[PDB]
């Protein structure tokens, strides 16, 4: 019984594109979803996709025998500097499976034991920065979380120190990377890209790509020359061999993986830490519960890997922040073969689907009617959550390879913040979600009063 699907307002030849001509497209899509339901068609010039919001349909979309990851236009633009790294490659590209096989072990929960010391190094820098603020000062949350995540990924990724806490202006690589990502995201909403008015953007874009490649290529070359072995991903990549073929990743691909870790993990993880602190200061009883656990568990001057694993409630707080505002809000899929979705929507080979994660996470048939409330206790027993109901890290073999790294980092840092400071929402901050490739609470600021507990 084929059902025709909904579609928002069209604009002649422009189709639906004008509707995303806003600074907050995902939040706009969420409203369209509220209006049209679990599935709606969305067209742009020369493009068509279908946005899914219900767990019932998304669970079918997550069947890998039927759908595979699609490279959205955003990922195609990011590929200009992320290359055939894991995030911007097709599943069928030789280098995707090769890098996946080599890197998977280096990203397991067990492997986090090896990155822990480096994560603690940067976390201690963040805590010390806040301990050193004077009384009249405050904290710019996303800004400091981003300094932390970029530096942590640089240190664990290739033993390089961006030293973000020593600067007002970021290290040149960071400025170039951030500018390159911004340019890639800006191309999504510029009709006449060839307009000479964009010749300066193109020149700057090529310059930024060169800054990124030059630094990373240099570090790879310096490492191969010295023969030094470290606890970073670069050592794993220089020494790894794909079990299927016996081939190692070549230097160019290693460079793209390094750039990819920074691109894929810096903003998503800092956004998660920022949203989590936002929900905590807005819900004092929850912050109190989380602070009590941190004080009980983190009994040493420096957290150990095992202690971070015991911060169960902090982990629930992070999952609930990811439920409400998953920081990489949507992912794209294509139909591998002709198929019918949900018994009513026929699809043809190659047809695209978009999983709208914030909406999936607000499916009342799964979570209950109080979906807008921040309640970490929803994650008390993970086994009760239906398959494919909670997907902040994507799906299947193309799910986030950095999930254990991101959660270890976030749990460690949030635990240390809760152990060391009391927090004040001194401006009664009004949530304003800024959208780029990711989501974050723009302008979120707080004041942190030290509990004066030694940090080893
Ligand atoms: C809470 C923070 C994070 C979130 C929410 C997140 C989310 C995601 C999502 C949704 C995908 C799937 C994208 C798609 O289907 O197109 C993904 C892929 C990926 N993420 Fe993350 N991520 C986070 C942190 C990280 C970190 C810290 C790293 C690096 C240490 C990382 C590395 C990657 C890579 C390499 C892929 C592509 C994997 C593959 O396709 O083989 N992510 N991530």
């Amino acid at each position: 019984t084929i059902k025709e699907m909904p579609q928002p307002k069209t604009f002649g030849e422009l189709k639906n594109l004008p509707l995303l001509n806003t600074d907050k497209p995902v939040q706009a899509l969420m409203k369209i979803a509220d209006e049209l339901g679990e599935i709606f068609k969305f067209e742009a010039p020369g493009r068509v996709t279908r946005y899914l919001s219900s767990q019932r349909l998304i669970k079918e979309a997550c069947d890998e025998s039927r759908f595979d990851k699609n490279l959205s236009q955003a990922l195609k633009f990011v590929r200009d500097f992320a290359g055939d790294g894991l995030f911007t490659s097709w599943t069928h590209e030789k280098n995707w499976k090769k890098a996946h096989n080599i890197l998977l072990p280096s990203f397991s929960q067990q492997a986090m034991k090896g990155y822990h010391a480096m994560m603690v190094d940067i976390a201690v820098q963040l805590v010390q920065k806040w301990e050193r603020l004077n009384a009249d000062e405050h904290i710019e949350v996303p800004e400091d979380m981003t300094r932390l995540t970029l530096d942590t990924i640089g240190l664990c990724g290739f033993n390089y120190r961006f030293n973000s806490f020593y600067r007002d202006q970021p290290h040149p690589f960071i400025t170039s990377m951030v500018r390159a990502l911004d340019e890639a995201m800006n191309k999504l909403q510029r009709a006449n890209p060839d307009d000479p008015a964009y010749d300066e953007n193109k020149r700057q874009f090529q310059e930024d790509i060169k800054v990124m490649n030059d630094l990373v290529d240099k570090i790879i070359a310096d490492r191969k020359a010295s023969g030094e072995q470290s606890d970073d991903l670069l050592t794993h990549m220089l020494n790894g061999k794909d079990p299927e073929t016996g081939e190692p990743l070549d230097d160019e691909n290693i460079r793209y993986q390094i750039i990819t870790f920074l691109i894929a993990g810096h903003e998503t993880t800092s956004g998660l830490l920022s949203f989590a602190l936002y929900f905590l200061v807005k819900n004092p009883h929850v912050l109190q519960k989380a602070a009590e656990e941190a004080a009980r568990v983190l009994v040493d001057p420096v957290p150990s890997y095992k202690q971070v694993k015991q911060l169960k409630y902090v982990g629930m707080v992070l999952n609930e922040a990811l439920r409400l505002w998953p920081t990489s809000p949507a992912f794209s899929l294509y139909a591998k073969e002709d198929t019918v979705l949900g018994g009513e929507y026929p699809l043809e080979k190659g047809d695209e689907l978009m999983v709208l994660i914030p909406q999936l996470h607000r499916d009342k048939t799964i979570w209950g009617d109080d979906v807008e409330e921040f309640r970490p206790e929803r994650f008390e027993n993970p086994s009760a959550i239906p398959q494919h109901a909670f997907k902040p890290f994507g799906n299947g073999q193309r799910a986030c390879i950095g999930q254990q790294f991101a959660l270890h980092e976030a749990t460690l840092v949030l635990g240390m913040m809760l152990k060391h400071f009391d927090f004040e929402d001194h401006t009664n901050y009004e949530l304003d979600i800024k959208e780029t490739l990711t989501l974050k609470p723009e302008g979120f600021v707080v004041k942190a009063k030290s509990k004066k507990i030694p940090l080893g």
